[PDB]
């Protein structure tokens, strides 16, 4: 199942629109679009802009997830993972990276920093009740 | 088209105010609100479990995901330690949010603070097919 | 509910039971450590733990590697690249990247439950490049908004 998503390139965008590595990949690589280098000191969190804004169709969301390689090699991961991009968000997509490694890490424009996976969500209608069914799991 | 799924929800004794709400009509998730009666300090490097005051019964083939909110992470280094937390359709206990302070100042969690977002989605039940060669 | 068949290969270090759902309505299966030498995760360190299985997902399905809440609560151990993303293109050994954000060193021994694996559908995006996106209510009137 294919979904069309509108996407706007911002002033800082470069290159191809976010790409899937292979034809069956779940996620697109997000690329740092910071106009000046950003150093993430050990233990710190930095916001990295991506230079895109998107308009997801109704009932969909985008998830900002880590690239395993950055975590393995440098202890860099997504601080709010999985980051939720809502279908009515019209701002620049931002990636929050934390440095949990042992050396300061420089984020340069063009680096692959996260992946973005699009998935369906369901909107909840609450049915308030005073008792829930019992299950084999329980409380 | 969005689709609606009805989910049963029980208020526990420590719930205050309103059932979890979508910030906007097109939000993927509902905001989860701290329901601790007494403030909870999360010191630098600590993990703390925060109650929400609710229990839910998801319909079959659905799960709920406990995810961080952007503000707590970027402003305070607070995030969800077991993210994304998985709420199973047969869980009948209180939903709790496990926060970690990876920032550089102690942070006090007060009743009423938005501490996470909860996204409901379908999952698929796997039947394994054992094989000797993956194509 | 909806059942999906997934092919799975036992590698040489596989010990015993294929990943199982803890209950008939659990979203995820428990993944178990299959390391043939003990692995110590020092405080603040990150270690890759093998599971001894490889899988072949059907198209449009992913497996998400997520933390078990018990390990996080009791030991500060969680999944460093969470949610780990397994898709149809990955037929190698499933590995769990753990980080120790607790207050003492933690030894991973084979047979320990280390993560849970939730299979779900994802969508493939085709981009419609545009110069004007619709306006919405989100963030409207906030400080600094243009
Ligand atoms: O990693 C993230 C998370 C969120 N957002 C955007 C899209 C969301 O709709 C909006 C609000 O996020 P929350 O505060 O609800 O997490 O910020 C990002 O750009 N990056
Ligand atoms: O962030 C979380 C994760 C889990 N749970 C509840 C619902 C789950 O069904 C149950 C068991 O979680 P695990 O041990 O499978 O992580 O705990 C929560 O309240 N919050
Ligand atoms: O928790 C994880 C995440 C990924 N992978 C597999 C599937 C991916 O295709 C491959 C490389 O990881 P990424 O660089 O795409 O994150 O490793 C795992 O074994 N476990």
């Amino acid at each position: 199942t294919i979904i069309e998503v509108k996407i706007k390139k911002l002033e800082n965008f470069l290159g191809n629109l976010p790409e899937y590595a292979t034809e069956h990949s779940a996620g697109m690589d997000l690329v740092a679009a910071n106009e000046q280098s950003i150093t993430i000191k050990v233990g710190s969190i930095q916001l990295i802009p991506t230079g895109i804004a998107i308009a997801l169709p109704e009932s969909f969301e985008a998830q900002i997830r880590p690239r395993s390689g950055l975590a393995v090699k440098h202890g860099i991961t997504v601080a709010n993972s999985p980051g939720t991009i809502d279908a009515d968000y019209r701002g620049e997509i931002k990636v929050l990276l934390i440095n949990l490694g042992n050396k300061d890490f420089i984020i340069e424009k063009g680096m692959r920093i996260a992946q973005m996976i699009i998935a369906k969500y369901e909107r909840v209608l609450w049915a308030e009740t005073s008792i829930l069914t019992e299950t084999m799991r329980g409380r």
